[PDB]
């Protein structure tokens, strides 16, 4: 479907569906935005929130982080798996305490350089929090624009990898880039799913590729061997 119809389809969805509750969504900063988006890259919501209520009550600034041990970092981020990621946090901590001043940075290119940072993340940030120009694919991007508009093949291959780059740019919008991007997520993880995504809830029905040709199955492609 054309471009301007899918942002607004799912911008309406969002304003009467979409969640808005969680606390990394009220009185947003980059400092909160980045913070959840670690936690989230390999957790599941429910096991989060606990996680973060307790970060941010024991490091209310980015430089609280940065002067803790990171044996106390390690330490309350025990049970949440995946501790490269702990690891990356307090490195990035610092280094906005080192270059920065204590701010966490506005800009692309300086929050791309954070360790632990990749490219859909520092669009992230900075789209969700401050409402910049940035479009993202993660996970639950790429399972929504690859089905919509069957974009086959494998991901992990660069040709691939940069024509899903290409769609989301062209579907994302600027006004009101953070509903949307925050909307896209919401969908990838409670509607179109990994297996038997739920058609009849999805704003994008009316379009999809995959839901007329019942070939969800195809999309994205997998590693092939
Ligand atoms: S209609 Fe079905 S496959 Fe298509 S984007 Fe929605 S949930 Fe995914």
């Amino acid at each position: 479907m054309q471009a301007s119809q899918f942002s607004a389809q799912v911008l309406d969805w969002y304003d009467k569906y979409g969640r808005k509750t969680l606390p990394w969504q009220i009185d947003k900063t980059p400092y909160k935005v980045w913070l959840s988006e670690v936690m989230l890259q390999q957790t599941q919501v429910a096991t989060v929130i606990p996680y973060f209520e307790r970060f941010m009550a024991r490091f209310p600034t980015v430089t609280d982080l940065a002067n803790a041990p990171l044996d106390e970092v390690l330490h309350l981020w025990t049970g949440l798996g995946y501790y490269a990621r702990a690891r990356n946090l307090h490195k990035a901590a610092q280094q906005v305490a080192t270059l920065h001043g204590g701010k966490f940075p506005e800009t692309f290119e300086e929050v791309a350089a954070l360790p632990g940072v990749g490219r859909s993340t520092a669009g992230a940030i900075l789209s969700l929090s401050l409402g910049k120009h940035f479009p993202i694919l993660d996970g639950n991007v790429k399972r929504v624009l690859a089905r919509c508009y069957a974009v086959s093949g494998w991901p992990g291959k660069k040709e691939v990898e940069n024509k899903l780059w290409s769609l989301s740019e062209q579907v994302t919008p600027a006004v009101g880039v953070e509903r949307f991007n925050q909307a896209m997520m919401d969908l990838g993880a409670m509607i179109c799913t990994r297996s038997k995504p739920k058609h009849s809830l999805c704003p994008l029905q009316n379009g999809c590729i995959a839901a007329a040709n019942n070939s969800w199955a195809l999309y994205p492609g997998k590693k092939p061997k």
